């Protein structure tokens, strides 16, 4: 082999988390991994950075680096341009416990911290369990797909979001290219009064699946597939273009007459 | 019937928001101008969420703190939170749009995937409006900003716009006048941003800053990029939808080529 992956790890639930050292000793059996991922399993960050203060790290003894209240995307960010020399091959972020699927995409840390690496040599994989149990499972996928990646470079597409089914190896199916699904919008709010009376106001959970259809990552994954999505961080929506360049025209903004 | 600029002086429930928190000059400048012909409820972050994205609170209930002119702050809420919870627990009646600004700065390029004032608007998309982010490229014209923003509620009280759910305006920071008018825009893009300002703390541990973002790569003549810098206002429409869809043949083919997942 002429030369060695260097590859940057990182997750959405910290340095601790079973998912992030599952896969850095899969990763480890072939490839040279640094660690960078926050120093504690937080919850909702996506794709923040901390802005507004500078950011502490930590080393532990085996090498791994914990950022203090770092998010995922600051643990990539630093990473990336300060804390490897030279910069790594690919960012790899996972393994989350728990699937990122559908519009939810945009709200996952785990994905956030595969988008911060998109400008490397490989593209970023944030891979995901659909569970709790089978990380070995997500880890066997994960090599699999880094040893495609050094095999054959993939040209187009800087992210890859990869879906693994809670599952024994030997029961999933294989692996398809999708792409994302949706939810409805979600609307509960679960209100809880404090000792005083006051009422505070928790998150409730997702909407239900709508677009949930044949080449979507939520129909593959519930047949025992991967889900693999490309994403980009292009937000811009192109079909709407006309439509609202139309309707400008018509209610007179921008235009005189 | 009676000629005034705007017909009703609360003839729309917009739910105002931003990242940059309640007392900022951008969201009061707007609110403002708003509550003259519409009935606006702010909810916004207790303080400067710049930085906050699309992030949410999961793991911890929100408190909100209600100000004399009847203002919202959701304390350490996100944009995204102060969103959320505005639509669905706090307002009633519940709002028909919601608006998200105006930052102080731009939000142009793949920057917007980043921006607490865009994930505000992202979080009002399924309104009866499409939901509106406002951006200033500056500090300055405020007023600017706002006299955009309030032509384009005009014209949706006029005329419903139909395909579009969330629009990213970006005002030049001109005088109204010498804004050229406006363009339907497409996202540009910038280099990966690469600087880490380190700087010690008193015990002379090593603290590092994320630097700001990098160049312009693709600021094409169609780009939001390029209109803001020729004096026009960017409206970009914006889903939330990441695939790559361009780039799903090549996936799918490089895939059957390395074999990776298959048997053989
Ligand atoms: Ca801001
Ligand atoms: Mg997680």
């Amino acid at each position: 082999g002429m030369a060695s992956m260097r590859i940057l790890l990182s997750n959405d639930d910290g340095v601790h988390a079973p998912g992030i050292q599952t896969l850095a000793k899969a990763l480890r059996e072939f490839a040279d991994v640094q660690v960078v991922a926050p120093d504690r399993n937080r919850s909702g960050a996506s794709n923040s950075l901390t802005l507004e203060s500078s950011l502490r790290t930590f080393t532990f003894d085996n090498g791994d680096i914990a950022v203090q209240m770092g998010t995922p995307t600051d643990c990539v960010y630093l990473g990336v341009n300060a804390l490897m020399r030279p910069r790594p091959d690919i960012v790899v972020s996972g393994i989350n416990a728990g699937p990122n699927l559908g519009d939810d995409v945009i709200y996952s840390g785990t994905v956030a911290a595969a988008m911060a690496g998109r400008h490397l040599g490989f593209p970023a994989l944030a891979v995901s369990l659909n569970g709790y149990q089978h990380y070995d499972t997500a880890a066997a996928v994960t090599c699999a797909l880094l040893r495609g990646l050094s095999r054959e470079p993939l040209r187009t597409g800087r992210i890859l979001n990869v879906n693994v089914p809670d599952l024994p190896l030997a029961q999933v199916k294989g692996i398809r290219v999708t792409r994302c699904g949706s939810r409805h919008p979600a609307d509960k709010v679960i209100p809880q009064e404090d000792p005083r009376g006051n009422t505070l106001y928790w998150i409730g959970p997702p909407g239900d699946k709508y677009d949930a259809g044949p080449d979507t990552d939520f129909a593959a994954v519930d047949e025992g597939y991967v889900s693999v999505t490309p994403l980009h961080v292009d937000l811009t929506a192109a079909s709407a273009h006309d439509v609202v360049s139309d309707w400008l025209d018509s209610v007179g903004v921008g235009t005189q007459w």
